[PDB]
C-alpha cells in the first residue's frame, strides 16, 4: 500500500484502512476483512412510533418532532455497553450505523436536530472504544416512514403536493398503521413483505421521478425558485453532510480510525424513470404482491376515480396473478389542494411554490401524460426518453443515479476528507462508470443481497431459484433457475453473491466488495419457534432459521471471502412485532429469547450467558474468520456440524511478515469452547507452514512468506470431541 492518500497526498493516520485494490488493507499491507451487523433498524422510526402504532404518528410529526434518542442505543441504563460487548465477543469489527433524513431534520427545512447528531458522536465513540469500525448509512425504505417505510421528513411529502392523510384511500401507499383501513386498522394482519411494493405505487412513483429527475419530467415543479429535483436533493445532501461536518468539527478523532467511510443512499427508488408503457406492469418487475395498479391506474386513483385492479400472489417460483380487485377511492384525491398548502403545505413550513405547480389535481396529468376530462393515456412512453430529445432512451442508473451520486461524493469528501466511498447501485442494478476524478483510489461497493425466496415466503423452502440468473435472463425458463436441496442451494447462493464481486471489477475498478445489508426472516411458519402454533410445539427450534442464515453466510465464505454487514440487531425486538418495522423480523437477538471491559472481551473471560441467551441460530451467523491475512484470502469453508474451518491464503514472496505482522483469525467459543455451561478453546489445529497461537477467542498465525513467486498455505480448525450442545 502506499505511503500517502491517493485522495489527498498526504500521509495517512496508522489506523487507516487501504481501499484502492480488491482487498481492504491495514498499513503493513496485510488484507482486512471486515463483518458485522446494521446497527439499528430501531433507528428508523422515534421513540414509541413502530410501524404498527397509528396513535401520534402523524400528529408529533407534524408538529415537526422527531425523537430517535437513544437509538439505537440507550446510554442512560447502561444497556449500551453489553450490547456492543456481546457483538464484539461474537467477533465482529464493523458496524453499518443507521441514521435518517427524518431524524436530522425533522423540526423543518435547515432546522437540524443537533442533540441527535450529538447523541450520534456519543453512540459512534463507544463504538470506537469497543473497537469497531463504523461507515455511515443515510437510510429510507419507500421514501418516508409516511409513505410506508423509512427515511425522509413529513414535510417533503407537503413539499411534493401531497396530502399525507389521503394516501391510504387512493392506495397511493400502503401504511401498516393504516392496514386496511385508517377507521379500522389491524396492523398484524399487514400481507408478508408487502411494504417493498409501496415502490410501484403512486406515492412513491411521483416523489422518486421528481427526487431524481424532477427537471426532466416535471419543469413545471418549482419550489423556492428550484425544482423540486434540486430542493429535495439539496436538503438530503445538506442534511448527511450536516452530520458529516458537525463529526469532523466536534469529534475529528473519530473520522477514519472508527468512522471509515459514507454509505450512499439506501436502496434509492426509481419512480416512474424508465417506464417503457404506463399502461402495464412489466414481466420484468420482479416484485408484485397484493393489489397492483399499474402507472396509469395508480394515477386514476389519485384523482379519486375507482379502478379494477389486477392483485398478485406470491407462490414458489415468484409472483403470479391472483384474482382482480376494485379500489374505490370515492373522490378522495392524493393531491394537496391550493388551501390546504397555505395552511399545512407551503405556508405552515415556509417555502413559496411556482405558480405552474397545478395543486390539487394530478401533476403528471398537468404534464400531458394522461387526460382527466377523458381520463386517457396520451405519452404512454414518456419516462421511457427525454421528452427535450425523445431519441435518447433513459438509463436510470447512468442518467440520473450517478449525477445524483457526485454531488453526494463531493460533500462527503468536503466534510470526510479520507472518505472511503461505499457505493450502493440501485437494488438488483449494476452499478454505474464512475470517474476515478470522483473515486480517488477510496471506494468499496456496498451491494445488498437478500435471499429473496426465504425472505418473502418466511420459510426455508427444500427449494430455492437463482434470482440474480433470472433477472439477468439467463434461463430459457425460470425452472430452469431453481435447485433443490441443501448442496445445490448453496452452491447457487454462493455463486450469487459472486457476481457482486464481477459487477465491481468489472464497472468499478480493483476495489474491495461489502454486503452492505444480508440476513433472514426470524419469523418463520407463522412463528412456529416463538411457540405461536402447533399448542407450542417447536417453540425455542431456529433450524429453518439456522439453515438459512448458515446459506447466506457461507455464500460469503467460499473464494469469495467477502466483507459484510449482517441485517439486522435490534435491541427492542420482540415476537410480537419482530423488528416493529413493517413485520419484518430480522433481528438476530431479542429478550424475548433469554432464559464486562472491552479488556475482558478480548481476554474471553466472560460468561457464556453474553454470547447465548437472546440470540436466534446463533450457531450460524457468528462464524470463525480471518480478521487480518499477510497475503490475499483465498477460500475459507466453515461446517457448523463438525465445526471443521479451513482457510487458504495466498502467500507471496513479496508480503510483509514478522513477529508483530502476522495473521489474526477469529475462533469463536460458541462453536469451539469447551464448554458454554473461564471459557476457553478447546481445538485442534493444522497448519501448512508456520506457528500458530492461541488466547480467548483469538488465532494468531505466523509464517513466513515464500522465496519468490506465489505459494498457498492452509489452516484447519476442529473442536475436540465434536460439536457443542
Ligand atoms: C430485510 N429488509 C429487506 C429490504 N430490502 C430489499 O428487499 C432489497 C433487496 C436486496 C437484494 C436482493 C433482493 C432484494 N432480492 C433478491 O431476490 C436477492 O437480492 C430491506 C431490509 C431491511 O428492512
Ligand atoms: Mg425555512
Amino acid at each position: 500500500p502506499p505511503e500517502v492518500s491517493p485522495v489527498t497526498g498526504n500521509p495517512v493516520s496508522p489506523h487507516y484502512i487501504h481501499s484502492s485494490t480488491l482487498h481492504f488493507q491495514d498499513v503493513n499491507g496485510r488484507s482486512l476483512v471486515l463483518r458485522g451487523v446494521n446497527l439499528s433498524g430501531s433507528a428508523k422510526h422515534p421513540n414509541n412510533q413502530p410501524s404498527h402504532i397509528r396513535e401520534g404518528f402523524w400528529e408529533t410529526a407534524e408538529a415537526g418532532k422527531g425523537d430517535f434518542i437513544n437509538k439505537p442505543l440507550n446510554l442512560d441504563d447502561g444497556s449500551a455497553d453489553l450490547h456492543l460487548a456481546r457483538l464484539k465477543a461474537w467477533g465482529y469489527n464493523l458496524l453499518r450505523y443507521v441514521f435518517t433524513w427524518e431524524s436530522l431534520e425533522h423540526a423543518g427545512p435547515k432546522e437540524y436536530d443537533y442533540a441527535y447528531m450529538d447523541y450520534i458522536i456519543a453512540v459512534l465513540r463507544k463504538c470506537k472504544e469497543w473497537g469497531f469500525r463504523v461507515f455511515m448509512d443515510p437510510h429510507q425504505d419507500v421514501w418516508s416512514r409516511f409513505t410506508g417505510g423509512s427515511g425522509a421528513p413529513l414535510w417533503t411529502l407537503y413539499a411534493c403536493g401531497i396530502d399525507p392523510y389521503h394516501l391510504t384511500a387512493t392506495a397511493a401507499a400502503y401504511l401498516h398503521c393504516e392496514w386496511p383501513s385508517a377507521e379500522s386498522p389491524k396492523p398484524q394482519d399487514f400481507p408478508a413483505m408487502i411494504w417493498g411494493t409501496n415502490y410501484t405505487h403512486l406515492a412513491n412513483q411521483t416523489i422518486w421521478t421528481f427526487f431524481f429527475a424532477g427537471k426532466t419530467y416535471a419543469p413545471k415543479c418549482i419550489i423556492d425558485g428550484k425544482n423540486i429535483q434540486d430542493f429535495l436533493q439539496d436538503h438530503f445532501i445538506d442534511a448527511v453532510g450536516e452530520l458529516a461536518k458537525r463529526i469532523a468539527e466536534e469529534a475529528g478523532d473519530l473520522l477514519d480510525e472508527c468512522v471509515i467511510g459514507w454509505d450512499s443512499i439506501n436502496e434509492p427508488g426509481e419512480g416512474l424513470i424508465g417506464c417503457k408503457d404506463l399502461a402495464v406492469i412489466p414481466a420484468e418487475q420482479q416484485l408484485k404482491k397484493g393489489p397492483s395498479p399499474t402507472p396509469i391506474e395508480g394515477m386514476r386513483l389519485g384523482m379519486g376515480e375507482a379502478q379494477d385492479v389486477q392483485a398478485w400472489n406470491f407462490g414458489p417460483m415468484g409472483p403470479y396473478r391472483g384474482s382482480r380487485q376494485t379500489i374505490d377511492p370515492k373522490g378522495v384525491k392524493l393531491w394537496l389542494s391550493k388551501e390546504d398548502d397555505v395552511k399545512r403545505g407551503s405556508g405552515k413550513w415556509g417555502w413559496t411554490r411556482g405558480k405552474e405547480w397545478a395543486l390539487g389535481t394530478c401533476i403528471w396529468a398537468h404534464h400531458g401524460v394522461w387526460e382527466i376530462a377523458t381520463s386517457t393515456l396520451l405519452r404512454p412512453d414518456y419516462f421511457s426518453t427525454l421528452p427535450t430529445n425523445p431519441g435518447h432512451q433513459v438509463d436510470f442508473v447512468d442518467d440520473f443515479w450517478a449525477l445524483h451520486w457526485l454531488a453526494y461524493s463531493s460533500r462527503i469528501r468536503l466534510h470526510h476528507p479520507e472518505s472511503i466511498h461505499f457505493i450502493q447501485a440501485p437494488v438488483l442494478r449494476q452499478p454505474p462508470k464512475l470517474p476515478e476524478s470522483f473515486l480517488k483510489g477510496r471506494a468499496c461497493s456496498s451491494p445488498h443481497f437478500y435471499d429473496g425466496l426465504t425472505l418473502m415466503t418466511k420459510h426455508w423452502n427444500w427449494f430455492n431459484a437463482d434470482a440474480i440468473g433470472v433477472i439477468r435472463k439467463k434461463y430459457w425458463s425460470i425452472v430452469q433457475a431453481v435447485r433443490i436441496g441443501e448442496g445445490p442451494i448453496r452452491k447457487m447462493i454462493q455463486g450469487e453473491l459472486a457476481v457482486l464481486k464481477q459487477d465491481t471489477i468489472d464497472i468499478l475498478g480493483n476495489y474491495p466488495t461489502l454486503v452492505g445489508e444480508i440476513g433472514i426472516p426470524y419469523d418463520m411458519d407463522d412463528k412456529k419457534a416463538y411457540g405461536y402454533v402447533d399448542g407450542g410445539r417447536g417453540e425455542g427450534d431456529y433450524s429453518s432459521q439456522q439453515k438459512a442464515m448458515d446459506c447466506s453466510m457461507n455464500a460469503c465464505d467460499g473464494p469469495n471471502c467477502l466483507n459484510y454487514a449482517i441485517w439486522n440487531y435490534v435491541p427492542d425486538n420482540v415476537h410480537e412485532w419482530g423488528d416493529n418495522w413493517n413485520g419484518e423480523d430480522l433481528s438476530l437477538w431479542s429478550v424475548d429469547d433469554k432464559e464486562p471491559s472491552p479488556s475482558v472481551i478480548d481476554s474471553g473471560d466472560f460468561s457464556p450467558t453474553l454470547i447465548l441467551d437472546g440470540s436466534r441460530a446463533v450457531a450460524a451467523f457468528c462464524r470463525p474468520y480471518p480478521v487480518a491475512t499477510v497475503g490475499i484470502p483465498e477460500r475459507i469453508d466453515f461446517d457448523i456440524t463438525s465445526t471443521k474451518f479451513k482457510y487458504a491464503v495466498r502467500v507471496r514472496a513479496d508480503d510483509i511478515a514478522n513477529e508483530q505482522v502476522y495473521t489474526e483469525i477469529y475462533l469463536p467459543f460458541v462453536h469451539y469452547a469447551a464448554s458454554l455451561n473461564q471459557l476457553s478453546l478447546d481445538v485442534t489445529i493444522v497448519a501448512s507452514h508456520g506457528r500458530v497461537e492461541i488466547q480467548g477467542q483469538t488465532l494468531r498465525w505466523w509464517y513466513p512468506v515464500p522465496g519468490t513467486g506465489e505459494e498457498v498455505y492452509t489452516i484447519e480448525v476442529q473442536r475436540n470431541g465434536g460439536a457443542l450442545r
